[PDB]
DNA sequence: TTGGGTGGGTGGGTGGGT
């Protein structure tokens, strides 16, 4: 659907208040709350192609991201962007997530559960031996709402893009690997 | 190995990249 002229300001307002989540998924969730018919992913586009080019300016902050304010307790305009704060993810989040999706592979593939052997209903290599190799294949947006539920750390939407962005350019086989040789005597670095 | 920003944001972000 459309935004009207008020959707729009309260979109702005809201971004100008929250300067050092910016470029979050969440503060756009938090909006749409507020904002029928509309997603958190919709509301993020919204700001992104349009409503960013007419900013401004933002509201002072503190080095936590807390409004500042005058003696008059009045919040303090600025056209100094402050840095982009976001919630970063470690090399165990990007093993986790190679692992689910090779999983996920092997489902779709061979119709075996990865974890037991046992066969799946639907509409024999081994797992570890099993290599995804160019495949990106169909994953269903449900894999993400998933497994955001199971690790709550990342929203589904900034998993989604971890995968997209990173892991398949890195690739699966790769930084499983990766990571296993590291984990023998040395610690991972995340992509 | 099937997109770009001179197409435009009143087309929309579950259509996808950026
Ligand atoms: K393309
Ligand atoms: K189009
Ligand atoms: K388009
Ligand atoms: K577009
Ligand atoms: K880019
Ligand atoms: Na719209
Ligand atoms: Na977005
Ligand atoms: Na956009
Ligand atoms: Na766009
Ligand atoms: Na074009
Ligand atoms: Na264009
Ligand atoms: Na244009
Ligand atoms: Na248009
Ligand atoms: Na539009
Ligand atoms: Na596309
Ligand atoms: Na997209």
């Amino acid at each position: 659907a459309s935004f009207t002229d008020e959707e729009d300001e309260f979109i702005l307002d809201v971004v100008r208040k929250n300067p050092t989540r910016r470029t979050t998924h969440t503060l756009y969730d938090e909006i749409s709350h507020y904002v029928p018919n509309h997603t958190g992913n919709s509301i993020r586009h919204r700001f992104r192609v349009y409503l960013s080019k007419r900013l401004e300016y933002v509201y002072e902050v503190d080095k936590f991201g807390k409004l500042v304010r005058d003696d008059d307790g009045n919040l303090i305009k600025t056209k100094v962007l402050p840095p982009s704060i976001k919630r970063k993810f470690s090399a165990d989040e990007d093993y986790t997530l190679a692992i689910a999706v090779k999983k996920q592979f092997y489902r779709d593939l061979f119709q075996i559960d990865p974890d037991t052997g046992r066969s799946l209903i639907t509409d024999e290599p081994n797992f570890a031996a099993y290599r995804t190799q160019s495949r990106r294949g169909p994953i269903a947006r449900e894999f993400f709402k998933h497994f955001a539920e199971e690790h709550a750390a990342h929203t589904e939407n900034a998993w989604r893009d971890r995968f997209r962005k990173f892991l398949l350019a890195y690739g699966i086989d790769d930084y499983i690997s990766y990571y296993e040789a590291e984990k023998a005597q040395n610690r991972p670095e995340p992509m």
